[PDB]
C-alpha cells in the first residue's frame, strides 16, 4: 500500500474510533507522557490508569518526583511488577532537573539520554506531547506494519528492525503525527492482535499482504 494511503485511512478511522480520553491525552504534557509510557510497557490500559491517577496526585511535577525518596516511589509502583521499570523513572526524572532545570528536553539526542527511555519511548513522548515528526515501534505497531507489508524475519535481527524503521518512518505523517501514533497503538492492541486478527474492522484490510493470504501467522517473524 501506498504510504500516503496508508497514513489517510488509518487518520480517517482514529477520527471515528480512537481512543481520546485517557487520562495521559487530557491537557497532555511531556511529563505526562513519558509517565504513562512507562507504565504500560509491561502492563495494560485497566490495571495502570489507577496508577498513573496516585502518582500525578502525589508527584504533579517531575520536580517532585525528583526530590521523593526512591522508597516510596518503590512503595507506590508496588503491583505494576517489572521494577527495573521505577528505579529508571526515579533516576530518568533527576537528570531532567538537574541537567535541563525541572522542564523536559524537546530533542530526540536529550530525551534518549534518560534511564529507562529508548528509541521508541523518545519518539512517543515528542510526538504525542510536542507534535514533533517521529515514528514510534513498540510491539503492537511491529505486528501492523510487519502484517500489512508482509515483513517476515525475527525483529531482534538488526537488519530486520532497521527495515521495520524505515517502514514506521514511511507511513507516520508530520501533519497528525499526535493522532496517527496513538492510532497505531489502538489497531494493534484491539484490532491486530497476536491471535485472530479482526481483519474485517481494521482500516487496512484493502491493501494488508497478511489479510489477503489469510497468512497473518507469519508477521512478524518469530525467535529462530
Ligand atoms: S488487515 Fe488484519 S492482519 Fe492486516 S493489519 Fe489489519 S488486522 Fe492486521
Amino acid at each position: 500500500m501506498q504510504a500516503s494511503q496508508f497514513s489517510a485511512q488509518v487518520l480517517d478511522w482514529y477520527d471515528k474510533y480512537g481512543r481520546k480520553t485517557l487520562p495521559w491525552q487530557i491537557d497532555k504534557t511531556p511529563y505526562k507522557v513519558w509517565l504513562s509510557e512507562v507504565m504500560l510497557q509491561q502492563t495494560q490500559v485497566a490495571t495502570v490508569i489507577p496508577y498513573f491517577e496516585r502518582f500525578m496526585a502525589r508527584f504533579p511535577t517531575v520536580t517532585d518526583l525528583a526530590n521523593a525518596p526512591l522508597d516510596e516511589v518503590l512503595h507506590l509502583w508496588t503491583g505494576l511488577g517489572y521494577y527495573a521499570r521505577a528505579r529508571n523513572l526515579h533516576k530518568a526524572a533527576q537528570q531532567v532537573a538537574t541537567l535541563h532545570g525541572g522542564k523536559f528536553p524537546e530533542t530526540f539526542e536529550e530525551v534518549a539520554a534518560l534511564p529507562g527511555v529508548g528509541r521508541s519511548t523518545a519518539g512517543a513522548i515528542l510526538s504525542l506531547s510536542l507534535g514533533k515528526h517521529f515514528p514510534i515501534l513498540d510491539g503492537n505497531v511491529k505486528r501492523v506494519l510487519a502484517r500489512c507489508y508482509a515483513v517476515s524475519g525475527w525483529p531482534g535481527k538488526k537488519e530486520v528492525a532497521n527495515k521495520l524503521w524505515s517502514l514506521s518512518e514511511q507511513v507516520t505523517p508530520a501533519v497528525g503525527v499526535e493522532r496517527f501514533n496513538q492510532a497505531m497503538m489502538d489497531l494493534g492492541a484491539m484490532i491486530c492482535t497476536r491471535s485472530k486478527p479482526k481483519c474485517s474492522l481494521c482500516p487496512l484490510q484493502n491493501g494488508c499482504i497478511a489479510a489477503a493470504n489469510n497468512s497473518w501467522a507469519l508477521y512478524p517473524g518469530k525467535k529462530p
